[PDB]
This record gives C-alpha cells, structure tokens and sequence, in this order.
C-alpha cells in the first residue's frame, strides 16, 4: 500500500544570458506546483540546457530512458522566433504526440493574450514518458499546470508510467472507471 | 430524382462482447441521411498494416465515401488507429479533430489525450470516432454538418441530409 | 523617427479562370484591411500564380528572400478539394509552423458556417516572414484578418521583421510587458 514514488524531469532551455539571475524562478514554481497536486514521494531531475537542438533532446531521452520519469516537463523556448526549438526537440524524441495538449494550452492562455496563438508549446509519449512543454512565467506555468494536470495520471497510467495518487484538496484529475 | 446510395466503411479496432460502437455508427447515420445506405463493417486487430489495408479496401474496393473507426486513438502504446489513417491518407483535416476533442472536453478533462483525427483518401473521407455509443453520437453530431459538403468536394456521392434530426448545411456556390 | 516600411507579399492561387472577370477582388480586399490596420508605408508585393505547388511555394520563397516581407498571405486553394495544395506548398517552405493561427481561423469561421473544419489554413514562420492563408472571399478574409491581426506585429517583432505600427482606431494590437 505504499505510494510508487514519482520520478519528474524539469527541462529549463535557456542560453543563460538574458535572466542572469533568477534563472531558477520558472523550474521552482515547477516543482512548488507538482508538489502540492500530488501525494506521491517525488523525486525531479533538474537540468538547464542551451537553446541547441541536439542537447535538448539528449537531455529529454536521458529524462525518459536513464532516470525513468513518468513525467518530463520543459520551459523556455517555445515562441516563433528563431532559437524557439524546444518543440521540436521534443517532437523528435516522442513516438506519438498529443495534439490535444497544445491546443488546451493555447486556450487557456487566449483567456488572457491575443498572441497565445503564438506559442508551439506541445505534448508526446516517449516510451513510458509523458513530455509536455510549459510556459516560461511562473504565474503562466501555474495557470497552465492548473489546465492540464487533470488528465495527466491517466495518461501516464496508460503508457504505463507509475501510479500518480493526487492530492485532491489541490487538483482534481479524472480517472475513467470500467 | 433518385437519390445516390452512400457507401459507409465501419472499421473497428479491437469476442465476448457486443460490439455497441459498431451499432452506434450505423443507427445514427441511419438517423442522418436519407439516401440509401450500404455499410461495409469489419473487425479489424489493432495492427498498424492491418488497419492500413482494411481502411484502403474500404475506401478503394468498396469506394466508400465517408469511412469511420473506432477504438485506438489515445496515448498507450497499441493504439495506432490515428497513424494507420495518417498513411492512407493524402491530406489531413485537423479541424475535425480540434472540434471532436472540444466536443468531448465538455464532459471529461482526459479528452485532451485522445488522437483521433479525419483525412482524405481520394473520393473518401476518413474518420476517426470514439470507443462509446454516447460518445460517438456527440461526436457525430458535432462533425455530420461539415461531412456532405466535404464530400461534395472530394467528388464523393451526394448525401442527403434528414434535417429533422441533424442540420444539413452547404455554403452558397 | 519616421515608421518602417512594412513589405507585404499577397499571393492568389487562381486555377486561370472560374472567378472571370473578378480576377482581382481578394488582394484588393486585403490591401484595404492591411491599410487600414497599419500607420506604415506600406508595399505590396501581389503574384497570381496557377494551382501548382512548385510555383506557390517558389512564389513564397520570393516574396520572403528576395522581396523582403514582412508578412506574406494566401488566398484561396486551402481546403479539402484535390487541387487544394497552398497549405501543403506553405509547410514546405516554412521552418517553424503556428498551429494557434490554424486553431483561431477555424474557430472565427465556426461561428458562422459548420463547414469552416474542412479548411486547411495554416500559418508559419520562414526568416524574418510570417506566412499566413487567408480565405478566398472578401467577407470571409476581413472576418479572418480581424481575428488574427492582433497577434500580427508581435509575431513579426519575434522573428526580427519590420515594426509595425497598428492604427488603434481600427484595430488593436498586443505587445506584451
């Protein structure tokens, strides 16, 4: 009866050379927001990564493969401007993407900005992993986690990833019975 | 002055049950149109080239003009309905799958996991629906009104729709 | 200062003759809207090109390498219909796709005709230029140019193209903090 401990990667994509400081801000709101919705033993691996494909993506399958996360998670990178590669890193190195995911995103942001539509943050399967790309604010990647985290366990209990028990005083997620 | 017989492929991917998807699919089209129908129904195994040639006989053999599957379309690991229809398909309509997952989201948040998506084969339209009769009634009732002119435009048969019980809707031309 | 020129490529996909003498109405329609969206100079940059995929996209590859533009949008050829192929010559010469663009030019037209999921309209980024489809008909293209414009001059901003200057009185345009 003892909870299966949670592995979570925290993916920060940056070039280090614009926040100078408080280049931690966006992974600790992160791993604050996780660790209230869920009531497993957690367990994150963090990792800041320059805005190159290739190491993106080497970080993603090291996430996935060697420290087995049920969930990876990605900020920074995901606009249209021209070192934005974070989605397709991670279209790369997932199997099956999740459209769904991408386009709840985008609506959850339009509530506040016109240029949600901007933003090519998306969502895939990696063998037992699910990868889903966040915003780069604290408060967006709170909005975001708060729109799309109640159809997270399940999707991890279906590629077969750990059982996520939630802490329901914080989130609500929705398991499909039968 | 008669109407044109619509051919609908009905493939399900998955037998000690009722297949209650398959007679969904059939008795709400049924509701739909008022041509004549002929379905050509198969069971097909969750196997991607399997999937692959049942959906190209329907719509290649059979010349069906709307094609519609049930079952594996979500995030594990054997459902492989969605990248089957990629193949066989030669264009991609994503505002077919935008509206069945906003349709469903209504009701229950994991709707964001599913795959399901529509294209193009030819004189065919190919979609992909739900596991559930209540599920697949509303995610007909949601796409059926942009299905006969999609036909129309692909040089399908000519559906005609019973108004009563979904809306028949072709822009001006 | 002054404002920048903002350089505007309009690219018509026309299989020769079913519109007849109406050749011309969709650029125009989108001439005045873009005109009266922004304070810029502007220059247009318009081509009719055959339903051919190979001259659509070298049509787009001229308009953002050579012509220098800013924005770049289509009209016609976009939905389900075998000849229908902007949207495929459109990813080809893009590097980065916007599925949000997609999302909302179906949305806005959902709101009239259930047929607007048949349509293919995308939007994506090569270089310093925003590519967008637009619909065919004048109605349909203001409707659309409305609902995505506000995104517009950031996007353009992103990816280092042309300042442009919104006229606030016809429409308004989002540059976040």
């Amino acid at each position: 009866q003892g909870m299966q401990t949670i592995h979570i990667g925290v993916l920060s994509a940056s070039d280090r050379a614009s926040k100078g400081v408080y280049e931690d801000l966006s992974g600790k709101a992160i791993q604050e927001v996780l660790s209230e919705y869920l009531l497993n033993p957690l367990e994150f691996h963090y990792e800041i990564v320059a805005d190159e494909r290739d190491l993106i993506e080497k970080s993603l399958i090291k996430m996935c493969d060697e420290y087995q996360c049920d969930l990876v998670v990605t900020t920074g990178g995901t606009g249209p401007a021209l070192r934005d590669i974070t989605p397709e890193a991670t279209k790369k190195v997932c199997q099956k993407m999740l459209p769904g995911f991408g386009e709840l995103m985008r609506m959850t942001s339009l509530k506040y900005v016109p240029t949600a539509i901007l933003s090519r943050q998306s969502a895939g399967i990696r063998n037992k992993s699910l990868i889903i790309n966040l915003p780069g604010k604290p408060k967006s990647i709170r909005e975001c986690l708060e729109a799309v985290f109640p159809a997270i366990p399940y999707c991890v209990d279906l590629i077969l990833g750990n059982y996520m028990q939630v802490n329901e005083k914080n989130i609500q997620a929705f398991r499909p019975k039968q």
